[PDB]
C-alpha cells in the first residue's frame, strides 16, 4: 500500500505517465495525493465523460475553509467565473452566453481564409531560412497570436507585447510574477476597451460594447477580453508543437498526410487525442463535488476535489482500439475529450481546429524533409506553467 502522488513521472517527453495507465488498468477511480489536497483521480473515458456532464461536479470550491491555491490557479478560476460558488451559476451562464456568439460561422469563415494565407506566408519564410530554425518561435507561436490579434482587432505587432503574458499569468511557481503579469493584461485590456468605445471594428470587444444596448460595464467587458487573450492562443501553440512532434514520430502517417492533405481533419483529431506533454498535469480538468456522486463502487462526497484525466481517458483502449497508436485511418473514432465536455466545453474549439487543420494541411507538403535538429530528450516540458508546453523546437529541413 503506497498512496500514489501527482504529478507522476513520465520517462518520455509525451504520452501518459506509466503510473496513471496502471491506475487506469485497475479501475476508473482512485484516491491520490497531490501537491495540495488529496483528490479523486478518474482515468477511464466513460467515467470522465459522464462526470464532465454531471452538474453536481463544478469548477468552484464549495468548502467553508478552501485550501490555498497559487496565484496562477486563482486567476484561471476567476477568468472562468468560478471564484465564488454562490454566484458561479449565474455568472458562468452569462459568460458563455456572451462569448459563444463571438465565434459565429461568418467570423470563422473569414478567419479560415486569413489563417490559410498566413500559414502559407509563415511557411514561405521558414522554407527560405537557413537551418537550424526554432519552429516554435517562427510557426507555432505566430499563427495563434495572429488569430488573437484578429479577434481583438489590434495590430499584429501587439502580440510582441502580450505573447508571453499567458505563460507569466499561469506561472504557478512565482506568485509575484503571476500577479504582476496579470496586472499588465488588465491595463492593456482596459486601454483596448476605451479605444473600441470610440473606434469600433469587426471584433469581439466592439460586439460586447454594443451588446444589450451597452448594458455591460467596461470591467465586465475587459474581463471577457482577458479570457479570450489568456485562453485563446497559448494552448493552441502547444498543440502545434505536439502535433509536429507526433507526426515526426510516425513517418508512415506523416507520408500519408503529405500525400493527401484531405487527411488533415482526421490528423488534427489524433493530434488532440494523443497530444500530451511531459508529466501531463495540464491534461487534468479539476473539479469539486457540490453533492455526493457515486462512481463505480466509490462515493465522492460533497466538497471532495476530483481530477478528471482527459489525457488518460483519450488513451483509453476501452474507447480507442490501440489507444496509444497514432492512426489516421480510424473508422468512426469516438469524440476525444481534449476540449472537455459538458457545461464548460471549450468555447474556441472550432477556431482551434481551423488553425490546426490549416497548419497540418500544409506543413509536410511545404517542408518534406523537416525533422528535429536536436534529440527529443533535449526538449523540456515546462511543468510549472498551467499550460505546460515546450520553450523551443529546433528543426532542420
Ligand atoms: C487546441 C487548443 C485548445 C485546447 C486543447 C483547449 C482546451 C480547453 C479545455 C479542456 C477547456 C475546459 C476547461 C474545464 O472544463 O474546466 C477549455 C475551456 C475554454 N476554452 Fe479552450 N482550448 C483550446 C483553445 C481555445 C481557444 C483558441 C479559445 C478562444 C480563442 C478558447 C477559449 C476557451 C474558454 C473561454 C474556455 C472556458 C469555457 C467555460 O469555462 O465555460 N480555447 N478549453
Ligand atoms: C481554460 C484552460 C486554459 C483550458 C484547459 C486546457 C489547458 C491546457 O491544455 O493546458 C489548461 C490546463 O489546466 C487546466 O485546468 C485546464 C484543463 O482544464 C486548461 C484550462
Amino acid at each position: 500500500t503506497d498512496l500514489p502522488r501527482l504529478p507522476f513521472d513520465n520517462p518520455d517527453i509525451m504520452g501518459i505517465a506509466p503510473q496513471m495507465l496502471a491506475l487506469q488498468k485497475e479501475g476508473p477511480i482512485a484516491r491520490v495525493g497531490t501537491a495540495g489536497e488529496d483528490a479523486w483521480l478518474v482515468t477511464r473515458y466513460d467515467e470522465v465523460r459522464t462526470l464532465l456532464a454531471d452538474r453536481r461536479l463544478r469548477l468552484s470550491n464549495p468548502n467553508p475553509q478552501p485550501s490555498a491555491k497559487s496565484a496562477a490557479r486563482a486567476f484561471s478560476v476567476a477568468l472562468m467565473a468560478g471564484d465564488d460558488h454562490e454566484t458561479e451559476p449565474a455568472r458562468h451562464a452569462q459568460m458563455r452566453s456572451l462569448l459563444i456568439p463571438r465565434f459565429s460561422t461568418r467570423r470563422l469563415r473569414l478567419m479560415k481564409t486569413r489563417i490559410e494565407h498566413h500559414v502559407d506566408e509563415l511557411l514561405d519564410q521558414l522554407a527560405a531560412s537557413a537551418p537550424p530554425v526554432d519552429l516554435h518561435r517562427v510557426l507555432s507561436f505566430r499563427l495563434p497570436t495572429m488569430v488573437v490579434c484578429d479577434l481583438l482587432g489590434v495590430p499584429l505587432a501587439d502580440r510582441e507585447r502580450f505573447g508571453q503574458w499567458a505563460r507569466g499569468t499561469f506561472d504557478q511557481s512565482d506568485n509575484e510574477h503571476s500577479a504582476n503579469t496579470f496586472q499588465q493584461v488588465v491595463d492593456y485590456m482596459l486601454e483596448l476597451v476605451a479605444r473600441k468605445r470610440v473606434e469600433p471594428g469587426d471584433d469581439i470587444l466592439s460586439e460586447l460594447i454594443a451588446e444589450k444596448d451597452g448594458a455591460l460595464s467596461d470591467a465586465d467587458i475587459a474581463h471577457l477580453g482577458n479570457a479570450v487573450l489568456l485562453f485563446g492562443y497559448e494552448t493552441t501553440i502547444v498543440r502545434i508543437d505536439l502535433g509536429t512532434l507526433l507526426l515526426l514520430r510516425n513517418p508512415v502517417q506523416r507520408a500519408q498526410l503529405a500525400e493527401d492533405p484531405g487527411l488533415a481533419p482526421a490528423a488534427v483529431e489524433e493530434i488532440l487525442r494523443l497530444g500530451v506533454g511531459g508529466k501531463g498535469s495540464n491534461a487534468l480538468i479539476p473539479r469539486y463535488a457540490h453533492g455526493d456522486i457515486t462512481v463505480g463502487e466509490t462515493v465522492i462526497r460533497t466538497g471532495d476535489a476530483v481530477m478528471l484525466a482527459i489525457g488518460a481517458a483519450n488513451y483509453d483502449d476501452r474507447a480507442f482500439p490501440d489507444g496509444g497508436l497514432f492512426d489516421l485511418t480510424r473508422v468512426r473514432p469516438r469524440s476525444h475529450l481534449a476540449f472537455g465536455h459538458g457545461a464548460r466545453h471549450c468555447i474556441g474549439r472550432t477556431l482551434a481546429r481551423i488553425e490546426l487543420t490549416a497548419v497540418f494541411e500544409r506543413l509536410f507538403r511545404r517542408l518534406p524533409d523537416l525533422r528535429l535538429a536536436v534529440p527529443e530528450e533535449s526538449l523540456r516540458w515546462q511543468e510549472h506553467r498551467i499550460t505546460g508546453g515546450f520553450d523551443e523546437i529546433p528543426v532542420t529541413f
